[PDB]
């Protein structure tokens, strides 16, 4: 059982293996979305590696939580990890609003965590969520925010020609 | 618009402008500093060097606070830059007197904002400043303090020779 | 007061605190253009990039005139720094002509200083604006205007493309 | 005779001889402030360096107006070089002060044969006297004031430990 666990509430154990799922659906979403941007119809390399990247950072995210768990003297639960939203993500356009849509409900999550943290007076909480969460997520989002603004200025009448460029041109590719 | 702003408050977004103007005064406020201890009839090398890279500090200060309020979806607005209090600083005693004060007003000005941020349950806010801020400016204060300290100890019945001391023995010059 | 001073008018220390001013007022210019470009709903990085450069390029033009004011036996004195005359720039093309607007004003202030230091006898003032600003202020004109003419090339019918492209292709980003 | 002598005064050419005679003058004074220092009775290296310096110094500001009077084809024409005006030069204070006045005298010097150059509209003479001549004065006279200013700070009710602590913590010695 627990010879460590100190200051560690039942709300909170629970939160973080709740937010332990949503990182890794979230994880799981962009697994979908780099795939969809490596078919032979789609074929964005820029963008499939764009979002297999961020697969492997939210997985990331949800082992240092599960650490966490463990560190506390919680019990890491698991539940399903449900599919996916979508089975084809349309547009680069559509994809990166989807993306700045799902980084939103996980910086929500991160933030509800910290106002139980808070509310729970747990301070190696809170600081575990600002030290290694809450920055990384406002600066994804900023990211996310700043290509949406490129691919929209994109658009024009010419959107194949932008959505190619703007994936040549801003995305990492080889 | 923003596409990006979540749990930004509009008090926080204000607040945050008007201590990037504080920081950019403070700025302006060492950059004379330095330059008075430059004249020919002060001449004082490392006090001109002290203030010189605080006059630097503040400004990348100000750049972080400007950094941030894109990265969280505000709107930098800029106003005027108030001319310093004085235009001539005294001796090194009255100069870095005139420093702590001004330290002591920008390190009130953090923990206002902090208290601001804390209240709007901004925790990204409040973690940025304690990361970036907080320490920086305690630290900065304790300096100033053993600074004045030595050369309070060193006015004797020998200001001169006290104050050419602290700039030779104390003070990085080339 | 001054045991170094020879041969340096009233009237040229006036006007160098002056043009300070200037070069100060340009460099917070160039900072608000460059936190503009970086805002998400803005996104031009080598936009921002370039204006951001151009900030501490007009600080250290200002500093080198106050470094000189104190080696000639001058007194700096600052005034306020007034804000910069927009909030919100437009376009990259409307923001690089309020940057070669800006730089025809300070150019013709160095050339009614070199004016005014010809008709005081002053060569040490004259040469120094030569060696140190007409120059570089023309290489930056030129700079500037050849940007503006490819900025325009590339409107045409498609504004977003062409800001996208020239911002990718001819501005240095990372 | 002269097969390259162009737009060369002799207005000029008589002016330029002067002035090395002048900057010779110079070199001998500093030779023999150097030596004054190093008198066993004396003794204060850093000031007794300096002073070689300056003599150094000097000599060589002569040989370049040597070197320019045979490249416009003028005729460098020497006149005997008088004794310096002191044999003994007093406190560390006392010859930086001669030195100040030295050295606004050699400014003077060059000034006045800008105006000629000018007045003869003789371009390459003007450009000579910016590029190697004036600001090296300027930089120099500066330098000259901190000391002075230095010196003076230290002098207090205790000159000679004031005189002492000069030399070691601001001047050069081995
Ligand atoms: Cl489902
Ligand atoms: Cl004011
Ligand atoms: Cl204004
Ligand atoms: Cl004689
Ligand atoms: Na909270
Ligand atoms: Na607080
Ligand atoms: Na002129
Ligand atoms: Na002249």
């Amino acid at each position: 059982s627990s010879q460590i666990r100190q200051n560690y509430s039942t709300e909170v154990e629970a939160a973080v293996n709740r937010l332990v799922n949503l990182y890794l659906r979230a994880s799981y979403t962009y697994l979908s979305l780099g795939f969809y941007f490596d078919r032979d119809d789609v074929a964005l390399e820029g963008v499939c590696h764009f979002f297999r990247e961020l697969a492997e950072e939210k997985r990331e995210g949800a082992e240092r939580l599960l650490k966490m768990q463990n560190q506390r003297g919680g019990r890491a639960l698991f539940q399903d990890l449900q599919k996916p939203s979508q089975d084809e993500w349309g547009t680069t356009l559509d994809a990166m609003k989807a993306a700045i849509v799902l980084e939103k409900s996980l910086n929500q999550a991160l933030l509800d965590l910290h106002t139980l943290g808070s509310a729970q007076a747990d301070p190696h909480l809170c600081d575990f969520l600002e030290s290694h969460f809450l920055d990384e997520e406002v600066k994804l989002i900023k990211k996310m925010g700043d290509h949406l603004t490129n691919i929209q200025r994109l658009v024009g009448s010419q959107a194949g020609l932008g959505e190619y460029l703007f994936e040549r041109l801003t995305l990492k590719h080889d």
